[PDB]
C-alpha cells in the first residue's frame, strides 16, 4: 500500500512543492490549506489526475486558540480517513510579518505567529503520535535564527520555538520509532510583498550562486529526510542555504 | 537618583535572590509574584527596612491569554508609578511541568507554558521598551535547551524562543541604548516538585563540584549583565551550569 | 565520463562503506590509505572487479609536518592522473585517543590530531579547489563536539576546527561552485579498542534504536551531500546520530 | 598573598588592557610578548612603579613547533619564578591574517595561525594544569566564528579549535577547581593596517552604539570572568560584540 503524508500550507510556494515530490514519489497528500482554496483544489485535481483517490485538501487556521488542539487533531483525522495510514507529517505552514517593539492587534501578531510556527506544530506531532514501516516528521525551520530579520521577534520566537521542538519531540518519540527533523531555507522563494529591489539584494548576498533556492530545492531535502536514506537521522536540521548564513554584516 | 528594576516572580528561589541583590546594588525593585503573596510582601518589608519605599509588589499571572499584553503593561506601569524609571527588566516568571506528548488541559497547558517562558517576557520587553542611564533586559534561559528533559517539549519550547527573543530584542532595541542578555542555569535550586534522590543524581553530574548552582551564584550574573562592566554586551547569554551541558550521555 | 571522488581513511570501517557506495553510485574512486595496505588493495579489487579501472590507491600518512602540504597535493594529483578529474573530496581519516590535560610526546599527538582532523583537510580542500558539473566536499565531523568525550581535547579540537574549514570553505569556494558540508556521526562503528561492555553502554544511550549506526548509514548522508538533490546545500553539516547529542547527562 | 596571572601577547591593545585590569584589581602579571619588547618592558615599568616586583616579562614565539611545549611550560614555569605561584591564564596572543584557498609559506602559515590560536593555548593549558584559591583560565575567542572573514580558514579554524579547547579542558579541569571561559569579541580594537574608511564600515555594522569595543571593555569581561562572582561559571563564552554576530548579511 502506498504511505500517506499530511503537508501543512501545501497550496502554494514550498508547501506546494514538497506534496508534489511526497506525491511524486508515491505518497497519498493531505493537501492543507488556510485562505488558498482554489490553489488547494487545483493541486489536488492534478495529483488525482496523475493517481485516483491520491489526494484530498483539508481546510484549517492554525492560529493559536483554545480549539486549535481540535483542529490539529482534525488535520491528522483527515488522512486517516482518506488513506486509513499517516505516515509523514510535514510542518510548513507559516505567518511571516513584522511585529515591531517600538492593523492587528498584538495578542492577534502572537496568536499568529507563535500559533502557526510552534503550537500548530506540536499539536499536529501529539495528534500524529496519540495516532500512531518509516516514520517521520519533517519541521520547516529557517537557516537565519540567530540572525534575523529586523522587527521580527514574534516570528522568529515562533521559529526558534519550533527548534526545540524538532529536538524535544525526536527525544520523545525515538522510541516509538518516530524520525524528528528540520529543514532551514534561508531564502528560496522570495515573499509576495517584498519590493523587487530587497529581492534583488538578498539574491546578491548568497554565495552559491547569488540566487534564492527553488522550491523543489528545498522540497528535495524534505524528500531525504522522510526517505530510507535518513533511518538513523533524528534531530537534526539540515540548512538548505547556499551559505547564506555563513554571510558576515 | 537611583535605578529601578522589575523582576517576574520575585518572592522566592532565584528570583528572589535576584531581587535582593539588585536592591542591595543601589536599585529600587518592583518585585513581580503570582500565587506566594506573603513571600512577596516580606520580602518588600525586609528591603523597605533597610531603605524607605526602595521595593513594591506587583501580583500578575502570566499566562498567555488576551488580557496578557494589559498585564505586562501595568507591571512595568507599576515601575514607574513607584519609582518614575524603569532601567532594569528581569524575566525569570517561568512553569515548569511535562507535557508529554503521547489535570489540565493541553491548551492550558501551552498557555502557561508558552505565556510565562517567552510570550509575556516579549510583552514586557515591548512595555518596557515603548515607556522609555544604563538600560538593559535580562532573560532566564536555560543551559540544557539543546539537551532537554524527557517529555518537557512546551517547556523547552517556550526557553528555545526566549533564546530568539534575547537575540531579536537586542538587535532591535540596540538603537535605543537598550541591552538584552541572558542568563542560563543548568541545575540550581532544584524544583520543590522533586525528591532528594533525584535531586541528588543531578547534583552529581555536575562537573564543577558536584553541586547545583546557589541562587546568588546565578544572580551574580545578572549584575554583572546590568552592570558598566557589561556596556557593550547584548545579545549574549551566559551559561552558568558548572560544566553540566558539556557532560554527554 | 564517470566522476571521480578521493575517500580519505577508505581502506576499512565508514570510510570503506563511503567509498564502496560512492563507487555503486557511479564513481571512481581513489582509497587513500595510511598503514592498512592490505585492505586497501582488497578494496581496489573488489571495485575494480565490479567496474574496470573504477579504483586505485594511495598512501599517505596524514600527520602534521612541513611535508603533508606535498602528501595532500600528491593525494589529489592520484585522482587526476588515473582518471582525469576529481569531482569529491571526503575528508574522513582521523586519529582518535585520549590526549590528557594532566609512548607518543605531546608534539607527536598534536601532530596526529590536529593533521588528520583539521590540516590535512585544510591542506587537501586546497589543492582540490586550486586544481579546477557538480563539484564538492564532505567533511567528516562529530556531533559529539560540545560534549566532548573527557581527556580527548586534541580530537576535539581538531573536530571544532573541522567544523570552521568546512563553513569557511564552503564560503570561500561557493562561487567556483565548490560545495562543502558535513555529516557528523554519533556512534557508528565502535572504536576497536573500546571494551565490549562500554560499546553497549553507547548502544544503550541512543534514543533511536538503541544502537550504533552502521558505516552503510553514515555513508547515505555522504551520498546524499554529494548528489544532485544537495545542489544548493552549501556550509551544513548533518547529524546522523539517531539522536544521541539530545540526551542530557 | 597576591594572586598571579599569565597574560599572552599582553604588550599592546586587548592583552595590555587585560593585564592592566588585572594589575589594577590586585593581580601580580607575566607579560607574554612576541616581537612587541620595548612596549612589554614600558607596561612593566608602568605597573611596577605603581607597586614594586609585580610585573614580568617574557619573550616566546608562540608559532607550532617541536619545541613549542617546551616554549609554553617555560612561560608558566616564569610565573612560578616570580611570583611563586599560578593562579590565572589568559590566553590572547593570536596571528590574524587571510590564508586564501586558491612570502610565507602554507606549512608557516598553519604554523603561525593554529600554533598561536589553538596548540599554544592547549600547551599552556596543560602547563598550567600540570604545575598546580579561584584557578581559572580566559580564552579570547571570536564572536563571528560562523559567520567568518572571507578568506580566513586557517585563523577561523584556530578560533574553532580554542572554542574546542576551551569546552574540552573546562570539563577536565573541573574535579580540580580550575575554570576556563572564554570572551568572543566582535570588532574591538581594528588591525593597524587598515585605513579609516574600512574602519568606520565595520563600526557601522555594529547594532549597539556604531562603533567597536574598547579594549576595556573586553578587559570588563575576563575580569569577571577570573572573579569570584564567576565562581559556577564553566565551559562559557561571552559575547562581547555589541549585537554585531546577530545582524544578517
Ligand atoms: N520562503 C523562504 O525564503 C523561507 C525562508 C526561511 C524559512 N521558510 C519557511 O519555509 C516554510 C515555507 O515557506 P513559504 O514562503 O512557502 O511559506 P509562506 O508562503 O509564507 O506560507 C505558507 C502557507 O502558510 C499558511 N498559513 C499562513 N497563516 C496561516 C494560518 N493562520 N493558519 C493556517 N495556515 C496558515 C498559508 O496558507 P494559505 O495560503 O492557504 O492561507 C501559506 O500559504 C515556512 O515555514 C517558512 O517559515 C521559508
Ligand atoms: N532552578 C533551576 O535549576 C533552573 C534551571 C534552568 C533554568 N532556570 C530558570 O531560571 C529562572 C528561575 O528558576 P526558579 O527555579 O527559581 O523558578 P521557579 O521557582 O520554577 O519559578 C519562579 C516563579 O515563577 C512564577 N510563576 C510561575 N508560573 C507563573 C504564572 N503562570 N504567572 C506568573 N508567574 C508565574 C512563580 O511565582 P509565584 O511563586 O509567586 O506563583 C514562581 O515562584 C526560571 O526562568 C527558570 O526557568 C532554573
Ligand atoms: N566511528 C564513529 O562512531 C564516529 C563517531 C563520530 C565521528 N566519526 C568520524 O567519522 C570518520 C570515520 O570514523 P571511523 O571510526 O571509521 O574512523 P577510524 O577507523 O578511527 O579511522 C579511519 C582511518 O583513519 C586513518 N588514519 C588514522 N591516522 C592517520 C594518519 N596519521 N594518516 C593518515 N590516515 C590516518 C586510518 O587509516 P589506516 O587504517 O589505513 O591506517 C583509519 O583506518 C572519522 O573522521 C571519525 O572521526 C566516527
Ligand atoms: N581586535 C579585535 O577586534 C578582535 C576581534 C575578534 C577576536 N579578537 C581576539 O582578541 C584577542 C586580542 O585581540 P588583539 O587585536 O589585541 O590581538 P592582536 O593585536 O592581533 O595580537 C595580540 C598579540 O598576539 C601576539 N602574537 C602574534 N603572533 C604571535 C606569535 N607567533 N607568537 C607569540 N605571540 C604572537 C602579538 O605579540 P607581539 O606584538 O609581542 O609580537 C600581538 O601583540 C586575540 O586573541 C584576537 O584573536 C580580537
Ligand atoms: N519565512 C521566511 N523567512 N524568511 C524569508 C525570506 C525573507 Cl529574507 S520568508
Ligand atoms: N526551570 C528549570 N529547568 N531546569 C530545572 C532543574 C531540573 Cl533538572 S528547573
Ligand atoms: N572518532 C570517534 N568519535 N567518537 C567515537 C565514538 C566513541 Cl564513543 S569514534
Ligand atoms: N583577531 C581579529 N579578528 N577580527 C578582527 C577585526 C577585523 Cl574586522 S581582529
Amino acid at each position: 500500500e502506498a504511505p500517506a503524508a499530511v503537508v501543512t500550507g501545501a497550496a502554494k510556494r514550498i508547501g506546494r512543492a514538497i506534496a508534489v515530490k511526497l506525491h511524486q514519489t508515491g505518497y497519498r497528500v493531505v493537501i492543507h490549506y488556510h485562505n488558498s482554496a482554489e490553489a488547494a483544489v487545483s493541486l489536488a485535481d492534478e495529483l488525482n489526475k496523475e493517481r485516483s483517490n491520491t489526494a484530498v485538501v483539508c481546510q484549517a487556521d492554525l492560529t493559536n486558540s483554545n480549539v486549535l488542539p481540535a483542529s490539529c487533531e482534525e488535520i491528522i483525522n483527515s488522512c486517516f480517513r482518506a488513506f486509513g495510514r499517516c505516515d509523514v507529517l510535514v510542518n510548513n505552514a507559516s505567518a511571516f510579518y513584522p511585529t515591531p517593539l517600538v492593523g492587528k492587534t498584538v495578542e492577534t501578531q502572537v496568536a499568529e505567529l507563535i500559533g502557526t510556527n510552534a503550537i500548530a506544530p506540536f499539536l499536529l506531532t501529539m495528534s500524529f503520535a496519540q495516532r500512531q514501516s518509516n516514520l517521520s516528521i519533517v519541521n520547516l525551520c529557517d537557516a537565519m535564527v540567530d540572525q534575523p530579520c529586523m522587527a521580527f521577534s514574534l516570528y522568529n520566537m515562533g521559529k526558534h520555538a519550533l527548534v526545540g521542538l524538532t529536538q524535544s519531540a525526536a527525544l520523545e518519540l525515538a522510541p516509538y520509532g518516530i524520525r524528528v527533523n528540520g529543514v532551514a531555507p534561508g531564502v528560496s522563494l522570495l515573499p509576495v510583498a517584498m519590493g523587487e529591489e530587497e529581492k534583488d539584494k538578498w539574491r546578491r548576498k548568497v554565495p552559491l550562486g547569488r540566487r534564492e533556492a527553488s522550491a523543489e530545492q528545498i522540497a528535495d531535502a524534505v524528500i531525504f529526510l522522510v526517505s530510507g536514506s535518513a533511518q538513523y537521522i533524528t534531530g537534526s536540521i539540515i540548512k538548505v542555504d547556499g551559505g547564506l548564513s555563513l554571510v558576515h554584516a
